[PDB]
């Protein structure tokens, strides 16, 4: 029964060819080519970084590790807090079809080991204060062959920063205008090996060439219009994180970025800067439903929350919303295993309590847990879902692919969910 299988609408932009990599450093070049244009600002330290230094340094980063050795054999792992560095291994290697393995950097030594057993990196990007971690794993994993430091301008304790690591190897007379990034099977090329003990979770790089897609669709994203920033609190390392970063620098938004939580700077943030949309986990809307605060602040410009990372309760949002001036809250549903949010609330049409539509290219339904049957309108059953931000599979772990993903290509999320007349989705 077709009628019950619920089918995201065509994208308002069809999708482009070319790897992760090519769109970002596409998209990335047009906006270094107007100075001052901002791609993330430091709320802490108040530093912004305009899309011509980041284009710049992440093309400069991408042929020195090409120059270095790596190629689509090799992984690297990008082990740090939030912070305006981030970014950059993290282009360089998707230019180059070097998978990208973050690692939670509140992990311990143990938890890190396990991580990068898995991803089994050879250069180790890390930030200062996760430099001691790095140094203790590599002495079990010897794969690594290169540590480089992230947050210095200089070398640090011995160790090369990203900055003298390009001038190291880069050739004489490099042009980062010249620069093309290289083409590969964007199916088969790894992009990012993300964490889910944990296990690896694969993902190509047409996982986040449809992603992108999503993250400017009118409907399913973002509007790209000029001067739009965005406040972003969630880990990088985590998907939703990850994916929402990505998208905004498609779209060449400013992102305003914290690594730690606080209630007067994350406001007062969202006035000073602009902020048009924010993004938010559940337990910090937990917090702002208990806020005061709110009221205090200018957010004339505020025009969304988004939620993310968990399902939110109906009520915890509404609350929210209605403290924060707004109609309602930008929900969606992922998983580390669908790279990012298969199921997000349409412009303007968000309804309470739902986490709203089924994205282009996807399908989902909702299954009775007994017959497995696929449900109609208003059952509720486990949410399964095809597409192709769908992970290739964990990293050398084939049986617990299997558990979650069957022959057909449906991945069982293990939520209870039903949808309703419009084709609106809630989870229970
Ligand atoms: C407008 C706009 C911003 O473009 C779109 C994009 C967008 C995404 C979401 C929600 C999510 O996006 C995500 O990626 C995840 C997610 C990713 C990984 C993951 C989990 C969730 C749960 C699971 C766990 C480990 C438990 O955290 O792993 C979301 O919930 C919500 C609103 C929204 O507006």
């Amino acid at each position: 029964d077709a009628k019950n299988i619920k089918k995201g609408p065509a994208p308002f932009y069809p999708l482009e060819d070319g790897t992760a990599g090519e769109q970002l450093h596409k998209a990335m070049k047009r906006y270094a080519l107007v100075p001052g244009t901002i791609a993330f600002t430091d709320a802490h330290i108040e530093v912004n970084i305009t899309y011509a230094e980041y284009f710049e340094m992440s093309v400069r980063l991408a042929e020195a590790m090409k120059r270095y050795g790596l190629n689509t054999n090799h992984r690297i792992v990008v082990c740090s807090e939030n912070s305006l560095q981030f970014f950059m291994p993290v282009l360089g290697a998707l230019f180059i079809g070097v998978a990208v393995a973050p690692a939670n950097d509140i992990y311990n030594e143990r938890e890190l080991l396990n991580s990068m057993n898995i991803s089994q990196p050879t250069v180790v990007f890390v930030s200062k204060k996760g430099l001691q971690k790095i140094l203790n794993v590599q002495k079990k994993l010897p794969i690594i062959q290169k540590i480089i430091i992230m947050d210095s301008k200089t070398d640090y304790q011995g160790f090369q920063s990203m900055y003298t690591f390009v001038t190291s190897h880069l050739p004489p007379g490099f042009n980062e205008y010249d620069f093309v990034p290289e083409s590969f099977d964007r199916d088969k090329t790894i992009a990012l090996i993300m964490n889910s003990l944990p296990k690896g979770v694969a993902l190509p790089h047409r996982t986040a060439c449809v992603r992108f897609s999503h993250a400017r669709d009118p409907i399913f994203g973002n509007q790209i219009i000029p001067d739009t920033a965005i406040l972003s609190v969630v880990p990088f390392h985590h998907g939703f994180g990850m994916f929402t970063t990505l998208g905004y620098l498609i779209c060449g938004f400013r992102v305003v970025l914290m690594y730690r939580f606080e209630e007067e700077l994350f406001l007062r943030s969202l006035q000073d800067y602009k902020i048009q949309s924010a993004l938010l986990v559940p337990t910090l809307f937990s917090f702002f439903a208990k806020s005061t605060l709110i009221d205090k602040y200018d957010l004339s410009n505020l025009h969304e929350i988004a939620s993310g990372g968990a399902p939110l309760s109906k009520e915890v949002g509404e609350a929210v919303a209605k403290r924060f001036h707004l109609p309602g809250i930008r929900q969606g549903y992922g998983l580390t295993e669908t790279t990012s949010a298969i199921l997000i609330t349409p412009e303007g049409d968000d309804k309470p309590g739902a986490v709203g539509k089924v994205v282009p290219f996807f399908e989902a339904k909702v299954v009775d847990l007994d017959t497995g049957k696929t449900l109609g309108v208003n059952q509720r059953g486990e949410l399964c879902v095809r597409g192709p931000m769908i992970m290739s599979g964990y990293v050398n772990n084939p049986e617990a692919t299997n558990a979650l993903i069957d022959k057909d290509g449906w991945l069982h999320s293990g939520d209870i969910a039903y949808w309703d007349e419009d084709e609106h989705f809630f989870i229970v």
